[PDB]
């Protein structure tokens, strides 16, 4: 009952890391079914500071990314629902949470847990018609309050790991190469990297203000840009220092004749911004303003510049799904976009745990689909995941919200893909279309019911999604009533966009993991298990939709070769559904594509696919493939351009880690898209260890690279932002810039990690010391202007001769040191370093001085 | 001698623009007389490659459209004779052309060059009696031969022009909103638009012939279909699918009962037509082929359809004055107005420089009219103009001929509308008046030398035409003698027009530019000279026939108001001889009626006119006018509807440019005649900028639209028959079909270009779209098939990631490119992208495969 539910609330709950390496030590991982028999013990107590707990008819309910596999206290058991979701409740043998007293419950999960950040919050208990309420101490997003620190080596996910724990001592030393530039080293500089540019002594001087000539744009564009000089503190004048804008695609000529392109002067008493189009000339007025200085002496260097996109394609992708994001997180992330050059918002709108985007004629998708809440029939809402607690959560962009956000991308040079994940990745449609199906069937209105209905009624598949839901994660690609809902979904956000003035250009159709994680590499099957993987019942195991007789007789029928070709068949379904709409491009995470002969396969007369796979898994090799077979390569590797990932290995950062353990400024800055191949000589693997690459096949090159923040962690708008600044800035240089030490692509060239030096690694260095100095010294402090909560990095620190020496990945910044446990900070002063003795705390703070990097121990 | 002329003959000339906005850098164009001060630099370079023209005695002779007002080289000097010819001369500091040397003659001419089209080609060489000849690297249609081609901006009008330049990366863009339509999508879709059309799913199979039921129509009627059945590939056989028709104006109500109209049921296995008459009829069948498709499959969509044209009038003009078109090529531009419903040939049959039709009894018109050639006392032949050498040139319909044609027509349900364009743009028929005058006085049958003549023996008018010709451009309108020749004239092409079964119904009497140019508002005075104007001596400038004795007794007995009424007091003159002779509809280019006080004033009870004024100069408000005082309306706009115009912004295509600098099949197809206002929506003015338009009276309605194709370029029928087609299939769909983005007029309403948004540019857009897709993909194919040597768009392309994206205004079309200069092309496909390094070129190729647009650089 209600006293039960709230005693449970009452509970404290503490997460400890036991072992991350269980199966390099005695536990049996495979014979508990872990995928390649890896799997991790942890610590799960129960304090209770109030009388005894002795109820039986309870149950806890708590989300992880892992499954459980054990629980080692046989007062207990654990079950999952669905997705991340479990329950934890009492065994017969359940004697009560006693008075004053910690119960432990161990358990094994599958895999390993080296952040921190993989333990979720908000913990919740139910019984009988009692409303369910959280264990009071894990309702928060400080992890402090309920999951321990990891100690030792802890954060290691095999004893050979390579990767380095970041701490000062460390830190220190990954942050060793760089220094801080003098002012007069930083003249001119724009960012990104301009193609031409010459420097003169000069300087303009814009203090008084400017007289901006912006006919050449729309209005809503030249809004922007004239209120982003006053955001910087340069007045807007008709008597201020002149800049003139002119629009001639002539005055361009080879790989400079392209939207974007511009030629720039800066001369002392005027300036000058010709674009080859609207774009050109907004992009160069976002290059002056990206020299305009954050001290507000308004002086920037007089110069002469010619640029233009190496790419047409330059993506931030956003998940809204998973967590979501408000509109003005959006927007803030769009002005962002434009000042660094980026013009293509990948907006991934649904997926298994949320739909974001409000579709007249199918209200379910958004009243179920756009929350979650406790609701065993998911009738009114989709299930809990990600930790936000039990009662109602999510929300979604109105069809108002969302044209607004495309206008305000198109003002900003911005073009809006929307995504619409499927096959697979579509339980928030699948369950939203049955609750439809039920309450239109409810009436008697049968037809309307199976008009845009999900799933095939006999359709008893058993499939294991990636993220562990079943087979309500996959839309049937077999029924007619499956295109009509694509078909309705399309004619609608494309009529949004019509309404915005910007048609869609690209309809994105996910494509992603559309198959069953059972039937993998690192499972086994019970009745004859190999080695060293998880094993299970695979007798009952299928691929998706193999039990669905609709798919059956259209296999028949012959439309579709077999079970397996199910998803390419939809992408090519979809895409005669894109151009029906007059839509002349398709794009998809490459793997639902897979299966198609080319791009002749599609109907529209363009095919992008955004890459995914890693390098260091034959990713530099598999990337041709598929621009040879004449898809449109947007580059979007997850070891370097997956922003959900830690910018740094310390078990106190936030970020999935799948694809790699890290991927900082300078990471992302490294990464060369259009020659993957020299990577290796560049980087390290997921466990820290050099890798080779090589590929003999034609690669004709990219056609854009995409920066993708997926939100599974990113619970709130701060935490999406510092998860994607300040590292977006890097992909934005690399996807507008070619640098000088990015090699030309080289069929048969292998590049060995810590063996051949092909690689002009001095000037790689040089350039990024420059680049991390423009945003410690000028950039930051147009962040805190626009106000994103970016990530403020941990000082590295050392202390020799009883000093302290910090430094800081990205010079320029102020950092500030503690020696009394964090209660009095003092500024750090290169050229005056202080004496300290005893524990001494390092932190660095935002150029305004209002925020600070979290504090460390020296 | 005949040696020096032989000599001057191998000179090579070269023409090359130096600056198009001389005054606009340091000319005083104003000094020297130039329109609104604008004049622009040529350099006239004359290379010898054989020894030493030293003699003095000659003359070199060119054309041009713009008058040369200074030379810059004081061995030479310039003057004009009249219309388009001036005389090159050596001064006395010639020193002759030295032996392999190249002579530089730099000059300024009035106004700007912006089209290589500008530059004339044969210049030819004299020498007291020798014989002349030409230059001969100047006899030639390739202007590549001559002139240099433009650089930098020199396509610019003046420093703000908007206008943009196509290149294949510019043309890209104005092309990438448009795509390829699968054939799926072009199912059933008649050109022009039907009013109601509804298609089914299955499509009539006529592969194997179709049995025509065309007793309904007249057998010159009915052979026409036949043959064009035939043409297509469909056979015509008794046991072929059925097409039944039959006649019954009943069947139609409201605005369906009218001339033209029909109903049409396309079935599974048979068909029918129900026109409100033979021309409804004959047009339903015309609905009917415009359906079979360019592969010879035969198969067309079943369909039920109404339609009925918008407009009496859809009309076609054809000037066969200034440069002559055969018949063959008048009779292949007839088959093509019958295939897409146009039905008037208005036919422009004297101007200037050439009168092209026999007329028993005034045998000097065709004798001295028809044909030009260098004869300074014209006896014999006009002055040589428009570049078609010294020799003679020429040609007229004789009367069979234009019997022929008129049968022609009629056959089509095309009616025939003569002009005798008067009282100026006479100069063909003042001069052969005048050369008839002398050849009879000089047999003393002075009462026939007078009979017919046009000039009054004492007028020394001084007026100077638009093209710069003198007083004998105009007719005197006083004369009775006159009046003699138009009555003659007209009832002598009236008995043509009885004779070949369609007498005539209106009587076209021109009425254009009756005024003296150097009276113009950008001319001034030289006494008291006003600022940015040409400075000329106007005390001796004087209006048309002030100077005609003849003229001042008719104004003293009052019978005319004043010499500035004479052009209208002609225009009602000719009203009453029309009317004599049995013909009931006059109409003229609107400026020659414009002093008349209505239509009241004329003979006929019905009077039309061409209204060609610009909209961006008070068209869309001044025509109301027209309407509101009994005028018939035929829509003529410059801006949009004249052919003669360049079909896109690049200084190597054909046409003159006054109105404005492009009309492609795009902005032809979006032009609304009916609301003229919302043009401001969706055009550009003359220089590439908006514009606004609103009006406040009352709008009746127009009466029809008329598509003009002018001739001083176009010097063979094949480059008449490239400015004409395509876009001429625009005119027809607008001609017939008022679209839904066609919005009704609305007084008071301001449409502001680039500001409001009452048109449904959506829709527009949507509608081009699948306009661009029918002719790429289905007509074009048919033209190849008329033997129309229509215009080939050239391709708009990219390279983005090293490979080649192309595109093409009208979609369906073959591309091609190349990687060597152009020595070996292959064919582009969308699909499969190539990959490009270094200069490509492209070109797109007729659907039958024999005929390329030009090639152009990537
Ligand atoms: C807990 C964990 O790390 N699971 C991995 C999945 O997150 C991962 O999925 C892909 O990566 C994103 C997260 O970084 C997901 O949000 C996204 O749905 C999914 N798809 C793409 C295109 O990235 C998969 C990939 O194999 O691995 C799991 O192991
Ligand atoms: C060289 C030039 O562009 N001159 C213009 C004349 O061509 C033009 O005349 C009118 O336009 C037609 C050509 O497009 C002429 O062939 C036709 O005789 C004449 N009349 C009509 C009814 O169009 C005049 C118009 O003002 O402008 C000159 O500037």
């Amino acid at each position: 009952d209600q006293q039960l539910v709230d005693q449970l609330s009452q509970l404290k709950l503490n997460v400890k890391m036991l072992d991350n390496r269980a199966g390099e030590n005695g536990v049996d991982c495979a014979a508990l079914g872990a995928d390649w028999a890896s799997c991790n013990r942890v610590l799960f107590t129960l304090s209770n500071d109030g009388q005894a707990i002795d109820g039986k008819d309870w149950v806890i309910y708590f989300h992880s990314p892992r499954q459980t596999l054990r629980v080692d206290n046989d007062q207990f058991k654990i079950a999952h629902l669905t997705g991340d979701l479990y329950k934890l409740e009492p065994t017969a043998k359940f004697s009560g949470f006693p008075a004053g007293k910690a119960v432990e419950i161990p358990v094994v999960a599958e895999y390993w847990q080296l952040f921190r950040n993989d333990f979720l919050p908000r913990w919740y208990a139910t019984s009988g018609d009692a409303k369910p309420k959280m264990l009071a101490n894990t309702d928060t997003e400080n992890l402090d309050q309920f999951v321990a620190p990891f100690t030792g080596d802890q954060w290691k996910r095999t004893k050979d790991d390579k990767n380095i724990l970041m701490t000062p001592a460390s830190r220190f030393v990954s942050n060793a190469d760089l220094q801080t530039l003098p002012a007069g080293a930083l003249r001119g500089k724009i960012v990104p990297t301009p193609m031409q540019v010459k420097v003169h002594a000069q300087d303009a001087d814009l203090r008084k203000g400017v007289a901006l000539d912006l006919s050449t744009l729309v209005k809503p564009a030249a809004d922007v840009v004239s209120q982003r000089f006053a955001l910087l503190g340069v007045p807007v004048q008709t008597n201020g220092y002149p800049i003139k804008t002119d629009i001639q695609p002539g005055k361009f000529k080879g790989a400079m004749a392209v939207s974007g392109a511009y030629e720039l002067k800066i001369g002392k008493k005027e300036a000058q911004v010709i674009g080859f189009d609207q774009a050109g000339v907004f992009y160069g007025l976002q290059s002056i303003l990206s020299l305009v200085p954050s001290d507000g002496s308004g002086k920037i260097a007089t110069l002469d510049a010619s640029d233009a996109p190496r790419f047409p394609y330059r993506g931030i992708f956003l998940d809204v799904a998973r967590n979501f994001h408000k509109k003005d997180a959006v927007l803030r992330l769009l002005d962002q976009m434009a000042a660094y050059k980026l013009n293509k918002f990948h907006f991934h709108l649904s997926d298994d745990e949320g739909w974001r985007i409000e579709i007249p004629g199918l209200p379910e998708l958004t009243e179920v689909g756009g929350q979650r809440c406790h609701d065993l029939s998911e009738t009114t809402c989709l299930l809990p995941q990600y930790g936000q607690g039990p009662d109602v959560y999510g929300g979604f962009f109105s069809r108002q919200d969302y044209i607004d956000i495309i206008k305000y991308a198109q003002a900003r040079q911005i073009e809006v893909i929307p995504e619409i994940d499927m096959p697979a990745h579509a339980r928030a449609a699948v369950v939203s279309m049955e609750a439809r199906y039920k309450k239109l069937h409810a009436a008697g209105k049968e037809q309307e019911a199976n008009e845009f209905r999900l799933v095939d009624q006999t359709d008893t598949s058993n499939t294991t999604s990636v993220q562990f839901f079943n087979r309500q994660s996959y839309l049937n690609p077999c029924l007619d009533s499956s295109q009509r809902f694509v078909d309705k979904v399309i004619g609608e956000i494309a009529q949004m966009h019509k309404e915005a003035g910007q048609p869609i250009k690209t309809w994105h159709f996910g494509g992603d993991d559309a198959k069953n994680i059972r039937l993998g590499a690192g499972y086994t099957d019970k009745a004859k298990p190999e080695p060293g993987k998880g094993i299970i019942d695979q007798s009952n195991e299928d691929k998706p939709w193999a039990k669905s007789q609709v798919c059956q007789t259209m296999i028949k029928e012959g439309k579709v070769a077999d079970m397996e070709h199910l998803p390419s068949y939809f992408g090519q379904e979809v895409s005669k559904l894109v151009k029906a709409h007059g839509i002349d491009r398709m794009q998809a995470w490459q793997d639902g594509l897979k299966d198609a002969e080319s791009s002749k396969a599609f109907a529209t007369s363009r095919v992008g696919v955004n890459f995914w796979d890693t390098l260091y898994w034959g990713g530099f090799d598999s990337v041709n493939d598929w621009a040879n077979k004449g898809y449109e390569v947007v580059v979007s590797n997850p070891d370097y351009v997956y922003m959900d990932f830690p910018y740094e290995v310390n078990p106190d950062e936030r970020g999935y880690y799948w694809g790699t353990r890290f991927s900082d400024e300078r990471k992302v800055f490294s990464f060369a898209p259009d020659n993957m191949p020299q990577n290796a000589e560049t980087s390290v693997d997921r466990d820290g260890n050099h890798f080779n690459a090589k590929s003999d096949k034609p690669w004709p090159g990219a056609y854009g690279l995409s920066a993708q923040l997926w939100s599974e962690t990113q619970r709130t708008d701060p935490q999406m932002e510092y998860m994607i600044f300040p590292r977006a800035l890097s992909v934005a240089e690399r996807s507008w810039h070619r640098a000088g030490w990015e090699q030309d692509y080289r069929a048969g060239r292998e590049y060995k990690g810590g063996e051949t030096h092909f690689v002009d690694t001095q000037a790689l260095e040089k350039d990024w010391l420059r680049f991390a100095n423009i945003l410690g010294q000028r950039e930051l402090a147009k962040l805190d202007k626009g106000g994103v909560a970016y990530r403020l990095p941990v000082p590295g620190a050392r202390v020799a001769g009883g000093k302290l020496e910090a430094n800081i990945a990205l010079p320029g910044l102020g950092i500030e040191y503690s020696t009394d446990g964090g209660k009095q900070w003092q500024r750090y002063d290169a050229k005056a370093k202080p004496a300290v003795s005893g524990e001494v705390q390092v932190r660095s703070v935002s150029p305004d001085g209002k925020r600070y990097s979290r504090a460390e121990k020296v």
